[PDB]
């Protein structure tokens, strides 16, 4: 009977973040994992606990709802699950091997975190609605929750997957970004001939500004750059052939690899027919985008998780171009991490009724 | 020693927007003057009261500067010279005679608003320092106050060049975009041979989704389209030009005009070597971009006028793309006006020191 003030207490803590450079150290290959355990033990229950206080601050009517407490205890168990090591030694390779198997444990408890979190939000627009302020609170604490877990999923997946060469973890030090292009557009392919027996093909385009024809590599997190890429190959598929059925051209869907200074950005072009600029606001909501998914809103945070970003801009009429923004640079390429703050605290007091434009 | 009681008075009012349709009305022919002096008696002096009520919430020590207060003042003196027409009658076509005559002059006194307040800008640099939050502020207000003037600028554009027909004042109900495209286009060539003694090309497109090829026409004030395009070819022509001074080919700038339900979007494409996601939003930014200028932001505004948008995307490395979203029916084309609230009150509130995020 002691999570609140576990959680009152690590709250008190501002999560670390971490850079692609540090990472790399952290997993080195002789970096022992006992500076990861040390590390983890104290870093983990801080991010929980920041996420967790959060939770905790939201109203009632939303708080009480079957989803939000059920994994809001996920959170609380996962938390007890790690304390118990904290008074634990390493030196002993039992302690760290039931860390391991603590954390995998953890990861599976919230493997559906997000599709539990989405039934929340459909309850709320049943039950009190989906005006505008609703959709900005959502918007506002499902962004920062969401981010928070994918931070957490990553340090987990770097502990388990390294302490169990090329890769580390999940990180590769010479992401070919071009190739994942590829491979998630094949993945898209498949589905979309599965379900329309007809795809666009694809062309791609890479521009290494500083050397011309020398293949554009990157430190990063290949999974979560076909995540990005796989959401937007369907959108960019489906708004193709589904505006084409009557025509027999299927134009191709193009990308653009470019790499500067410090932006390696990706932008998919499609002639799908275009969006009209008010509902293209409405496509990163999680709100306005729920009935009766979260696949762009979602991709977005993958993006701004390492200080990239993720944008769309379609012409009505013609076609759509979405671009992934990544820092070129591993040096550059730091957690973007939420914090608990009055500063946070502050931005759940929309008071809306009247605004400053007529 | 009343020019205080009137802009309380009339800032209690709330400014009416009118549609583009409406336009049309009051200019129609034969609508005479009358109905348009009896409704801009009241109109000017709401807006005019309605931006001075704002300006006197400034802090003192931007209140004080002599820029602010000299745009004050003649805002105040515009305010007193329309009032001595409140207890005029038409039907006397002297009255409405020197109300033109009246409304020219405030027009000229007014000619020089935009340099005058970015003197105030560069002087509270200095003065105080270029914080975020001082940029947040000028922002906010700048793009309020200007937006504001040109809103009063069109009302008494409207007035004075119709009440001195294929074109309604400055509105062109058959407006052919794509000659307003190539207009803009060669006097950024012209300017741009001057200095550079090179200059790309030009290739437009246009796609017309419900009417394939047919030209693309819409009702819009084309100068305000003219300074849009002009400011994006100045930038795109400046960009590729320095980019390529040690390469031969210098590519062309391509424009592609696209014709939705409800949008009609113009993009403007070159390959001047982009600029990295960071630098971008400091482009729209009053304060970012002045030193020891205001093109885009207020470029944005007046698309932002008629419930347009105005954005930019660069791939560093490459190139940019600049697109004008503006509105393809007249039904949609309505006026964004600012407004005096509590609402707006409280976006001077701005208490920073310690973010939400880490
Ligand atoms: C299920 C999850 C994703 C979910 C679903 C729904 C919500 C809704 O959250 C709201 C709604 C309105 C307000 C304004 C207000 O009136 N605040 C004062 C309340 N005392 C604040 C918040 Cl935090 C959040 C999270
Ligand atoms: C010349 C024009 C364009 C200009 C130049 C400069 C400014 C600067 O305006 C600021 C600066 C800081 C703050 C926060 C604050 O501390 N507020 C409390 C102040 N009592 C509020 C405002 Cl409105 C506006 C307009």
């Amino acid at each position: 009977g002691s999570a609140p003030k576990y959680i009152e207490h690590f709250s008190k803590f501002s999560p670390s973040p971490l850079s692609m450079k540090q990472f790399l150290d952290f997993g080195s290959s002789n970096a022992c994992e006992k500076t990861s355990f040390t590390f983890l033990r104290q870093e983990l229950p801080v991010r929980l606990a920041n996420i967790m206080k959060e939770i905790n601050l939201l109203p009632d009517r939303v708080l009480s709802t079957p989803s939000v407490q059920l994994v809001q205890s996920w959170y609380v168990q996962s938390l007890l699950d790690i304390m118990e090591f904290l008074d634990k030694d390493p030196e002993d390779h039992r302690t760290l091997s039931q860390f391991t198997d603590a954390l995998v444990t953890i990861r599976n408890r919230h493997n559906d975190v997000v599709p539990t979190m989405a039934q929340g939000v459909l309850e709320y627009k049943d039950t009190y609605g989906d005006d505008p302020v609703s959709n900005q609170n959502i918007q506002y604490f499902l962004d920062r929750f969401y981010l928070s877990r994918i931070s957490i999923r990553m340090l987990i997946n770097q502990h388990t997957l390294i302490f169990d060469p090329k890769h580390i973890g999940s990180i590769d030090p010479n992401c070919n970004v071009s190739e994942v292009v590829k491979d998630a557009y094949d993945m898209a392919k498949l589905l979309c001939d599965k379900y329309y027996m007809a795809s666009p093909d694809l062309e791609i385009q890479e521009i290494n500004a500083a050397n011309s024809k020398q293949p554009i590599h990157m430190v990063y997190v290949p999974s979560h750059l076909y995540h990005m890429l796989f959401e937007l190959f369907k959108n960019a598929m489906r708004a193709t052939v589904e505006s084409h059925e009557s025509s027999l051209i299927l134009p191709p869907i193009k990308v653009m690899v470019a790499l500067g200074e410090e932006d390696l950005s990706i932008k998919m072009s499609d002639r799908g027919g275009g969006v009209p600029l008010r509902k293209i606001e409405r496509l990163f909501s999680y709100m306005y985008s729920t009935a009766p998914g979260y696949g762009l809103p979602i991709s977005r945070l993958y993006a701004k998780y390492f200080q990239g970003d993720l944008q769309l801009f379609s012409m009505e009429g013609f076609g759509t171009d979405a671009v992934i923004y990544l820092k070129a640079l591993s040096t550059d390429s730091v957690e973007r991490l939420p914090v608990y703050n009055k500063s946070a605290w502050r931005h759940y007091q929309t008071i809306q009724e009247a605004g400053d434009w007529c």
